[PDB]
């Protein structure tokens, strides 16, 4: 009985599937027709589930380019550690799909790691978060120990920074990775997107910074 | 590599186009998101959720895995349980798609699963967590073969996360409440349309607003 | 002194009970071959097969403190393995999930932080039905007392419901239409079961 | 249905007669539990601790799994552990039952372990927990086959279940300070009699 | 730095001295390692299990970790268990000595645990397979306060390891069989002097090599 | 007499022999360890941490287990990380050695990996934490075999757990910080010699103080 205001989101987005059925769709047949024989991306993006986030808009890729893993915070934990759907994405990609180019990207004011900040707070109300953010915990006692310098805004970006590096880390824990790395075939790749400027800064390990490509 | 050199040209296409005619967005969003979707599909990169739903950036909160499972509640500690907490506790979001689609890999390798232990053990694990749908397919729909059983195999994967999907506290705890819809979405990649789960009718349909994948008679619930 | 009794007890069963069902003893001997898979409350006050007037060999049983089955995939104790076993292995086509009033786990649940210092398994344990105490701490928090024990009691049910819907062999029987589940409250004071039903949206007299 | 039909008329006759000639044994019960004894034993259906102790309703807190089986301290995250807990912390419990049984399923399917990962991965991965019974008895009784080597799994899973109670902490302080007692009983089915381990004898004898 | 130089000069020492005069010896260790006892102790560089027995390479298979603990049976994926499953099915090793020893750090904190989570929260986790002593010890020795409560927990810790070693199958399976002996040792840094189990005596009193920790009460064993 | 007996001789030589001449140390330590190296190596009986490198009682903190192996962070709950974090965070240690060595079983055994599910199942699970030594050795020295593969396989298992130690947080700070070293030794046990691996030249040379394995394009922070 009455008002249920959520009903509105699913009218528009059946509305916007529709859009795309008569539009891009109708004009890209060629294209559909020929991804459906087969995927052949050449990059393993990782990145946030936060919707200000979008992997092919933000690279111009087309469809049939990037093979996806988002998750709040675009964490990788170490091999072992967790048997959700990260390590077996990376997997797949690396091994089935014989991707050879992975990024890790961050972004800014990233939710996950406004509360990996302020971890214990997150208990009561987000208990599987909080357990998720252990995987990055060595994100968190690096800040801690070394960046109390800093505040706010500031270290909420080293945060998302230095979590992108720890992920770097984990992802060489994995056979996969650590195989074709000796191999000499495979390349990573960290970048943080910075989302009011529309940029990217990518991590240079001569420099030990993220700077503009 | 030719390809990165790609993404980064693409990097300056985005900056001097879209990004240039939507700044007003870009510093909007700069402030928080307010999504009001919560999108799980599969890592495949023939899929992209924001373009196939014509949604513009903020509105389609997202969790990307080979396959769109998630694990039932406490069965796993990767990213999605807590993904989608964040989402609906957070994010206030109302609105969950499972969204399958044609000719996916995880599912082709769930029929065929013990073959993958060699060279791709960690698929073959997380496929563990939908081995409902595996044990369904196999004693219910041993006459298919081929591309219809691939059919069926993404089709009723999906319902099998639904039923996941519904172990979670929060999921529980909203649908008593009656302040969450869940969806099951199959996408057809060749055909460029979406078929969606009418939980009441037990079978998929075009999509239209006044269905959920619900199905009535497990509602489990006290009014 | 109570273990004495129940060694006299096992004495009056060989004199009596025993004595005089021979041949349905014997009958079992052969094998088991259940009805019903019954899930229940390790609670002392609970007997499924007294309150059922069930004869021996018609019930399977597992019982746990609460009556509590973890989605699949969450657990690695007796709960699924026994449930596996009565659907695959022996062929049960009815389930049910039988709570009762008063019951220890549901009070434990609803004071569960304070369970961490003495009863820390216990603790663990019952994280297992944290949807159940989200569901009522969320959209019950006007309930007190006993009232909200009886909630719990009743929601926790129904929580097992949904979690038992995610076990592979369930899920492909409930396909087929060769499998049943069941949700009952078994009121101790009042010697009486209600039932749930699916249409009525309660659990009502059977 | 004609099995619940059952069940539904098993309950009314439960409600007019046993019920009825027990009204104050049930009223003084809904106030609280105060059982002595923790009964842990099999699933299977044959099996009814009440019964075959001829025990009154809140005498026993019960603990039913495939093959009556205890996993050591941290092993498993399932009820047994916490059941027990909660009736030795909680309930003050003393004495505490391990009862396996002639003819157990699971005793059969650890004997042929492997071959149930097919069909009975859940099973498969349970019966893990009771692993020392199986290379025990592979190492040890090699010359049993059949039904005698079913019911010596059956005995020696008994055993193993005590030397896996004796990891948790709420046992193995009892122990120590002297108030709880352990005991492992077999239920021969066929026989309507229980046999009791006895740690002088190093057998399972009838007790008395 | 300095400590690797000095570390590499005592290396030097080993090569010129120890290794120069047994070159035979480690020639014919190469073949293959036959040590008779697995001897589990505490990582504590207070302890050096060889120097105290004084003991030959190749005579000690030894576990190291902080308290010398050795989780029930399934508890744990760590080495312990790997560890010794190799050492009794492999090596054929037929005697196992659980050493503890005397202000151990690792008992400290079992002592103090809950103050262990936020600093060192590994450790809080990997002391809770010893929590049996940590409630034995708080439940039957409440009196005993400072060094007496250590010492204490020190004692009780090796009993419940040995309770832990009888969950394993090759253990549990040996003790019956006849081709294996438990030990309890606790090892007195300041005093350099070791007492061990007797399980039939049920104390702490000098090592001999007819006694060994098994308590004939509890042996659960059918004969 | 029996190996028994022979170890409780040697306690009494040990006290009136070394403890005798080292008795104001073992007074000084019993007040409290201080070790500044942590050092992780084999349960082999071939293998003496402190007699290798001439140490003193209270230099080395060991960590012992089949095959010198360090789990990812969170992918274990057994000794490993725990007796690791003590060391760093408690002791404040600040070089870290992991020390494999030349035929080891644990080496031998996971190049025979599904062999050993039968009898040695809990062997099996554990060498799965080095299973990226394996998946390496396989694709990348598939035309080597014999001692020579079993050589290759005990260097590169050395490296595969010098990445997992770089996922915890007590090393991942500390080396952002500077104030830790790792080191990856191979001690060849019938040549009488250790091999060290310095990480910039990306091979094993002779131990030298101003090595150390890390390698400089894997730093992954930020100055
Ligand atoms: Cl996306
Ligand atoms: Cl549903
Ligand atoms: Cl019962
Ligand atoms: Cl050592
Ligand atoms: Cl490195
Ligand atoms: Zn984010
Ligand atoms: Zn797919
Ligand atoms: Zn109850
Ligand atoms: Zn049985
Ligand atoms: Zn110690
Ligand atoms: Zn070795």
């Amino acid at each position: 009985s009455g008002l249920v205001p959520r009903g509105s989101h699913m009218q528009r987005l059946i509305e916007g599937l529709q859009k795309f059925r008569e539009g891009y769709f109708s004009s890209h047949r060629d294209l559909f027709e020929q991804l459906s024989h087969g995927q052949h991306p050449r990059i393993l993006f990782i990145c946030c589930s936060d919707s200000r986030v979008d992997p092919n808009l933000i690279t111009q890729s087309e469809v049939g380019d990037l093979f996806v893993i988002r998750n709040a915070g675009n964490i990788i934990p170490p091999y072992g550690a967790a048997n959700g759907g990260e390590g077996a994405a990376m997997e797949y990609a690396l091994v089935a799909l014989e991707i050879n180019q992975i990024i890790v990207c961050g972004h800014s004011h990233c939710g996950a790691m406004k509360g990996l900040l302020k971890l214990n707070s997150l208990q009561e109300k987000l208990p599987l978060v909080y357990d998720w953010l252990k995987h990055t915990e060595a994100t968190r006692r690096l800040v801690l120990d070394n960046y109390s310098h800093l505040e706010g805004e500031d270290l909420i970006e080293v945060a998302v920074a230095e979590n992108i590096l720890t992920q770097l880390k984990n992802l060489q824990t994995y056979p996969a990775i650590h195989s074709r790395l000796h191999r000499g075939d495979l390349s990573l790749h960290g970048w943080i997107y910075r989302i009011e400027e529309g940029e990217v800064l990518a991590y240079d390990g001569v420099l030990h910074d993220f700077v503009a490509p």
